[PDB]
């Protein structure tokens, strides 16, 4: 209760479907946008006591943020994603071909270093256009459909601070240095052992726990459910491992 040994947002906010949700960024380096919108989704539902529960649109953020956020499918930055939500807001939008919400994701699901029936993920494709319109059959206007953030912030490189933030306000977006052995993750607690550095990856942190004395963070990847542990993974917590505790960002939904 002053930080229990383990915490899982799905259990704290059982009426919030998005927290339990794994998405797929497709052949696009949109991890920066998915960890952001995934957490925004979660916080919207947490902030409203599930009175409002929507899929925030990775599509809106990825196509419309623009240079502020980086280079679309060519990679981007978490801090600027949340800042963009506080100023321009984000509309709802679901999975590929879901017809859910205002602007569903337009990049098809693919296999991310795993065997499946979807085509393998090819590189970072092109970034779609920013079209401020909702799908036909979605009643409210894109403008009326925007959900703004009251604020955004970078949480310090502090384990306690990160736990307290998730505990009180919900899931966060974080980022870490990906080494080759992370691609191969299947289950258990991920700890870097072999491999070279492949740049960084953005994700959603939604909990923490302890596996046989090993503290870990509960994370959602954006590589579909057939990757890793049903799309989630665990990673060593408390050691700023692969920088897991250095790039944490979040913010509070704007009520109105
Ligand atoms: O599956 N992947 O390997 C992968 C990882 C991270 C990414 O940002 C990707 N983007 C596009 C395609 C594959 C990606």
């Amino acid at each position: 209760l002053k930080l229990p040994a383990s915490f899982d947002a799905r259990e704290q906010w059982p009426q919030c479907p998005t927290i339990k949700e794994i998405r797929d960024q497709g052949s696009c380096g949109s991890c920066w946008a998915f960890g952001a919108v995934e957490a925004i989704s979660d916080r919207i539902c947490i902030h409203t006591n599930a009175h409002v529960s929507v899929e925030v649109s990775a599509e809106d953020l990825l196509t419309c943020c623009g240079s502020m956020c980086g280079d679309g499918c060519n990679g981007g930055y978490p801090a600027e994603a949340w800042n963009f939500w506080t100023r321009k807001g984000l509309v709802s939008g679901g999975l590929y071909e879901s017809h859910v919400g205002c602007r569903p994701y337009s990049i098809p699901p693919c296999e991310h270093h795993v065997n499946g029936s979807r085509p393998p993920c090819t590189g970072e494709g092109d970034t779609p256009k920013c079209s401020k319109i909702c799908e036909p059959g979605y009643s409210p206007t894109y403008k009326q459909d925007k959900h703004y953030g009251y604020n955004s912030y970078s949480v310090s490189n502090s384990e306690k601070d990160i736990m307290a933030e998730i505990y009180k306000n919900g899931p966060v977006e974080g980022a870490f240095s990906v080494y080759s052995d992370f691609l191969l993750y299947k289950s258990g607690v991920y700890q870097h052992v072999t491999g070279e550095m492949m740049g960084g990856h953005a994700i959603r942190i939604l909990g923490w726990g302890v596996e046989n004395g090993t503290p870990y963070w509960l994370v959602a990847n954006s590589w579909n459910t057939d990757w890793g542990d049903n799309g989630f993974f665990k990673i060593l917590r408390g050691q700023d491992h692969c920088g897991i505790e250095s790039e944490v960002v979040a913010g509070i939904p704007r009520t109105d």
